């Protein structure tokens, strides 16, 4: 019953996800998780969602096999001109069917939830946050169980690298600016088996912020899977 | 690039599309086609299953086409008194595609004027003498049941059979090979076959089987596990 | 489980053992045979070349035994007026092993009373009637030029041959098969090999070839990509 | 000229063994030398290689490999001794021999020489003040580290990547049993700096004066190259 699926997209297209709320693919073949106007410039309260279109297995009950799984992607998220960053992007495991959540700091996947991201939070928010921007591993809460922080560089693309190993229950995330080369991780462990459903979509959920001047791009470049159930 | 790789040792009913007769058993194997309560195969059976996602096949803005590899270890169980029919097929079909004719056109073509868009590598127990050689035969099958190309086949009753199926997008060489690890048989067959020209863009891959029209021509279609890449250059 | 993958789509003398008569032209093919000063091969000429590290098949601690898949691009050519000799073949043979007899053995077996502890693919293009089948064909060989199975192989001068062998650890089986793309041609064969009861547990992988001891009977033993992957599970 | 190899446990046999270097009976690379109560002795220096050469660019076409490594290393320090020198994953010229002990790893003494160090003695000459993951290019300063806060005994996982078309080249490590993680990047023209083909492998040091020393122990290997 050793299962395994991988998929390597250099360019989207729709035909292999499932879009939600205000996500899109350009005639480029971006994936841009928030929504922009017609002067090409993001707009507030938006939330989109996007998930590759077949769930993945994370774990088996019959043999209480685990999933070991790795990610990677390049994002940009940009900013306007007399503008702040808000409020972020998350790589996210959820229930299958699951519909977009709460907008701005929740990320649309907080508001029983049974849901894993990894989010990059480029707003503070006073209630749950720590004080600067940060890379955080999220399990059923919008109130990270560790942050790492981040620098965040307005426009430049970011490479991300999250792996889980079932073996150490470690989750591992990694971002890079390969123009400032400067790097951040955060590492902690994490029960699959005892958070997520058996089968999950696996994907991204982004928003901007609600109010004026806190706005921001979401936009996807490449995205890499690869999940093994031993 | 759009690759996509799977490997599949246990089927789940969540990661496939099942159409007509296919269901998945509670051991994890893909029945194609009917079996009742007994585990006894039923006629006039048709069932085809897909990965659940689309695979991207060819690109018009760029040119490109994939090259694919699939391995799979079947299953072809005959009831005693009773010979093969009709046989099991490996397909690439058009997104939302619906099963077609039962009995020798394998779920996959039918007497309709309209091309299918369809290349199956078909593992074809029953001769059907408007179309088929005469001995069982392993074909690859572009839009029609009428194979560009067949080998002979020595069909095993109820032995495990593990195919290799390859396109290589630079020769465009599609090549089948079957082995039964029982009787350490070995059987292949290739042609060039032109993707762009047969197939849309985007296509569901998976399997297609039937079982006889008539009394004492049945047999089951079992897939055991299934392992498929493909990578667009 | 430990594991090993390389893919040469040219070949480079930096990551091979060369012997007798190999070498790798300044146009990357692995040339595993002489040619005389007209541009014909030479008669009894023998090479071989290995992957410059050793491939662990079986480990005597666990039982384990490795899986493993290769494949490659050959070139034979016979000048005019001239048959083919004698062949070329994949190998596994103990690591620091040297070549053995020429013409028909391959450089891979000899006259000896020992075992050479080897297992090839012979893609064997001269009848020696003290051994073959009397055509042209693919062989299994464990320990001794009398495959233990072969197929009949419609060799094609000077076309490139793409070849797949894999052995499979859990039915011990071995396949081996090739096409011509030029011609739309293709041969399988299959037998099962215990390798642990036949090799040593580390192996050198590679090739060996022999041009015929006769005039007339020659050919070129070329090489043009190579493709290898083990699991030792 | 793509080269892909995972070893969960090691052996003699697909490796170049130099200084002090040895495989276990339980199959772990030890780089650096055990006496007979398997205590780690002074002024030690192993290097061990995978035995085939890797291509990691080509004149003839301009291309430049890109790779990833993932190790497990256990570093362990005698009670009443504290760490040296330091273990290093290192691409070298092909039939290079170990060069100086101590803090120059056995990299350095132009060495041709790209190195990732996991650095466990401040050498004030060169080094930042805490212990620190480097990318040393043909030198033991190197061009950029990050701190590492070194944890006696407990494995360590590494991954390391080098992106052809970014030209980065990224360290990370990981303790499972601490949760703590690590990570250093910087741009690499391994063209300007490396022969076209090298040996791939490890280079460690023990400390040269009484009660610095540290095994020097890899549990595991996976490497990858794609020559584009
Ligand atoms: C392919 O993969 C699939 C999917 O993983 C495999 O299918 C699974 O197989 C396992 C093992 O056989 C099944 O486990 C068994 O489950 C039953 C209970 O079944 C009923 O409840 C299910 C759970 O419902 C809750 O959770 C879901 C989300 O996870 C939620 O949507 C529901 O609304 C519900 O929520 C409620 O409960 C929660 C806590 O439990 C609360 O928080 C929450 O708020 C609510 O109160 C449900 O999914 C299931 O429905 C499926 O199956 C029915 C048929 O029964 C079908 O009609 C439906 O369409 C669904 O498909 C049911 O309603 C449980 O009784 C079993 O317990 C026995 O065994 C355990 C294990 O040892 C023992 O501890 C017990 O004592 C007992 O003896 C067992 O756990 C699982 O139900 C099933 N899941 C699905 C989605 O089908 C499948 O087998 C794989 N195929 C192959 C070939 O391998
Ligand atoms: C990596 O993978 C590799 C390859 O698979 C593994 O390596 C292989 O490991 C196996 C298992 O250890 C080795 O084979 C064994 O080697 C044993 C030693 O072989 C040598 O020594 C033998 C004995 O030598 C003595 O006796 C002879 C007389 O018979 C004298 O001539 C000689 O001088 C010695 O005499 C002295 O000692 C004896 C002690 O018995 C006294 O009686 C005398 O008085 C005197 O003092 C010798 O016979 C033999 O020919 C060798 O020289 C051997 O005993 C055993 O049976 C077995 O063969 C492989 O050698 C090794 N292979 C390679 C390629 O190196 C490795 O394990 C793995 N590592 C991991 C981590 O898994
Ligand atoms: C993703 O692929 C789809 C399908 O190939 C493309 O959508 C088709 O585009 C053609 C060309 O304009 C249309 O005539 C079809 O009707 C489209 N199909 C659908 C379902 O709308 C699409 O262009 C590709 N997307 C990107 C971003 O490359
Ligand atoms: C195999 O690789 C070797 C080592 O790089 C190549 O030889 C070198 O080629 C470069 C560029 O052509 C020269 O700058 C070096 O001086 C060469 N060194 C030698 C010949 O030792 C060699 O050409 C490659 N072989 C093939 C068949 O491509
Ligand atoms: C380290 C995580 C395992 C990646 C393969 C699924
Ligand atoms: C994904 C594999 C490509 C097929 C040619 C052997
Ligand atoms: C190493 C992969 C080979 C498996 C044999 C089919
Ligand atoms: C399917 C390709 C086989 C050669 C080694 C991966
Ligand atoms: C061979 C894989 C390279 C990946 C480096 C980022
Ligand atoms: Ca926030
Ligand atoms: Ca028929
Ligand atoms: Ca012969
Ligand atoms: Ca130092
Ligand atoms: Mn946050
Ligand atoms: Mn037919
Ligand atoms: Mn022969
Ligand atoms: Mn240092």
């Amino acid at each position: 019953s050793a299962n395994d699926i991988s998929f390597n997209f250099q360019r989207f297209n729709e035909t292999n996800l499932i879009l939600q709320g205000d996500a899109s693919v350009s005639s480029s073949g971006q994936l841009r998780l928030t929504n922009l106007n017609d002067n090409g410039e993001p707009t507030l309260s938006s939330l989109g969602r996007a998930f590759y279109s077949t769930p993945i297995q994370i774990w088996d009950s019959t043999t209480g096999a685990v999933a070991s799984f790795a990610t990677s992607f390049t994002f940009n998220i940009r900013v306007p001109n007399n503008a702040g960053p808000a409020d972020g992007l998350a790589f996210a495991l959820v229930p299958v069917g699951s519909k977009p959540k709460d907008r701005g700091g929740l990320l649309g996947l907080f508001d029983k939830a049974h849901t894993v991201a990894v989010e990059f939070d480029t707003l503070y928010n006073r209630d749950w946050d720590p004080r600067e921007r940060h890379i955080g591993i999220d399990v059923n809460s919008i109130k990270s169980i560790k942050t790492t922080p981040w620098d965040f560089v307005n426009g430049e693309d970011a490479e991300v690298l999250i792996t889980y190993d079932s073996s150490t229950k470690l989750l591992v995330a990694s971002l890079v600016y390969p123009s400032q080369k400067t790097s951040f991780i955060v590492s902690d462990t994490v029960d699959l088996k005892s958070v997520l459903p058996e089968w999950v979509s696996v994907g991204f959920s982004a928003t901007s912020g609600i109010s004026k001047g806190n706005v921001e791009t979401n936009d996807l470049l490449s995205w890499s899977f690869a999940s093994k159930l031993s």
